[PDB]
């Protein structure tokens, strides 16, 4: 059988991170976790490009610029959405996830989903470096794997 | 009437399988079922390409690379999503299904959906080689049929 | 006012029918109804092309091949989805409807929706040749009208 | 500041109306409303093109043909969907709205949404020329404004 | 086996329609439906004879005159009965259905039943061109089939 | 289309009225209403023939004599049934309506149904010249229309 | 038949608007809506006369002065009443509506009713440029139609 897979060593890999600023007390923990994952898997901090945008709505259009760079191997999208009183959350979460997924297919380049979409603040806290882990660290680990996979698959 | 259909013998057919790693104790049973269905329908194991990706989110972008290969007749997407506490599942399930369906139409090549989308762990276990069958085996059987069909349709 | 409309006589019209095999005891009644509608409206059975696929998921990619044929005036998509225990139904029904609607716009050719999307088995039986009619007959009648319409509109 | 807006006089404007036939006792009041709004705003009835299609599902593909005409300034989509027993309504309403919205962007031409999407028959009756007005008349007024706006914006 | 059936093309067929005036806001949609079905199946509008009578009670005696015409191939009976406070409805619906059924047998000529017999106003509205279709259109389609059938059977 | 209808002017028309005597305090108001309708629509009182019978049961056999007269253009049947304690009402109401409907078809002559069939005395009072109108006036108006119709239809 | 109607183009039309000041946060949205409706239907802002009065009670006497002007084609009355704790609202709403209706008849000149009469503050907000529209815009549209009508009717 032909088997393709990505290892988890990040030597020589170059990452773009797009991180929104809303809910920054939680997004900043996700960014810390993504950078930590990259660096302790052997990626250099100098080969990370960090783009900041105001809210999760603006993540896609910035990720589309970063993922078009030839010297970016994968993009990690980071943000925190917490449901408020209206259906606003539904439309933002829907379009942020659709836009990143579409951009990954269009550009044929891994874009990983480090965006929390929580009903409650407690759930967001749990996923931003407390009892359910750190979704930024997880999205960066996925991006390492996918960049390594794409060195033979793409 | 002109009637087009695919038979279920897999001699000479070449398959791509993209299988995510999350929930691997269940995904691995789906992969076993897909390979068994191919091989005991006459397909050779050497004509299977298996691509591993970290999560269901990353299945589409890998399936788009595999489906673009001229020597792949059909792609079988395999993964297991189980709803958690937040709406995350909804956005991942929505984009994985949308991306695979879109890629199948864009590339005019059968891509079959062996991805469980369960509300509970019990429902995923049921569909991964226990009391409700094996969705990997089912998605491979669909891909056999579709690849045969496309020998005259495409 | 300029008024465009399609009549319901099917002389000289050529139809493609894509029908899935899952829930075949019901889909086969929808296929009977579509062929009967075409033939008793004056269409010839020789000018029907029937393509079988395993499940509703595979309808779109087969319909995209049939709709691209220059000698097919309209495509009728036929299948039966019944909700199960998990959200699987939602993702399949969503992508089958999206893919067919998208193909119709991309290819500028009528593709009619004879796909039952039922919560219960009883509702599917009602719509497959019993007390609420036959959705295959209805989708064929719509395709007759739209093909005649497009003789002047397209 | 530069300010662009459309007035509501319809002299010289040319409209396409696509109206489905299902629920025709209500759709026909919406069509009456749209024509009345155009004509009493100064538009000529001869400058209306009316296309009939069988159901709301078929509105998009017909609107795509009408909106491509160089001599059509805006398209008004008219139809009535009323929820039935199954989830069918959800998929039809979803793709009709998606397809019109997408066509408007692709063709860079206003397409207005005079499609009722009601849970009950009572709600549809209210919106088709009774206590909550006439959605046909409203979609026509929007299309007059948009066609005038696009004489300077487009 | 000898098989007799009628097709649904209406070329050269000549219809009588008897339509009562009570509940005319609904009956008039049934009449619209019957004429539309005839005409778009290929029947000429000039070959329709429309007789108006005051109530459903008077439909039979008028249908008896129309069905005796040698140049009428089938009669379509159209009316709307809605149950009131007394048992009146029962006696009217009973004799209207009995009288049409008896006339069809006595005159050996198809007479189709496009008469709504509803418990509620809502039910009548549903059946006169809204969510349960148009009983006029249905009774016309039956009369087209029956007139064609009788060209070989009678 | 050929269109047959009756106007509501009664000049030269000749009517037979058969009215029972039971519940005469109510039937006599129905008779007043029928004569008033005829006369103020231009019919002459001299061209009315009134036949009295004891009960609603006897209306049909008397109406069959009046309808056979060559110089009677239409017959109006008038009576009031009110449900009692036993099923008697059901059998009388059933046979009176059946007999009148049958005679109209046999004799090919309009016979209109001005017979109240009420569950309560209050419902009969409502329909005999109070809050729900006068069923004798209504049956006479129907007979005027049908006699004028039959001048061209019969 | 002779048919008189007003179109909705406002070229050359001259309007008087009488608007009270109580509940001005809402009345001022109604005034914006009336002026916008006039101007975007082709009326000139220079041909509007606006009269301010303290409360709805004072609208009639000011409207009677404006309606008597030979160069005013129609008057639009604008104000917002919201029920308070006492029956005061009833007497004010009753006399404002009576006075305007009476003046319109006495002076034979259209006076349109853009006065909200609400039980609650929420209902007034809904009708002053939010979810149930803008009653000032609606009263202006009615005044445009009636002024055009009276060019031939008066």
């Amino acid at each position: 059988m032909q088997i393709y897979e990505g290892k988890l060593t990040a030597e020589g890999l170059r990452f773009g991170i797009v991180a929104s600023r809303f809910n920054h007390a939680l997004v900043d923990r996700l960014v810390e976790g993504a950078i930590d994952c990259i660096v302790r898997h052997g990626g250099r901090e100098e080969d990370i490009t960090l783009v900041r945008v105001p809210g999760s709505w603006e993540i896609p259009v910035a990720a589309g610029e970063l993922a078009r760079k030839e010297d970016i191997d994968a993009v990690i999208a980071i943000g925190v959405l917490i449901r408020g009183a209206t259906p606003h959350f539904d439309y933002i979460a829907s379009e942020v996830s659709k836009g990143l997924a579409n951009l990954s297919l269009e550009l044929r380049k891994p874009i990983t989903f480090g965006v929390i979409t929580a009903d409650t603040l407690e759930q967001a806290i749990e996923r931003a470096g407390t009892k359910h882990g750190n979704k930024g660290w997880e999205a960066a680990l996925s991006a390492i794997e996918m960049a390594n996979l794409f060195k033979s698959l793409r």
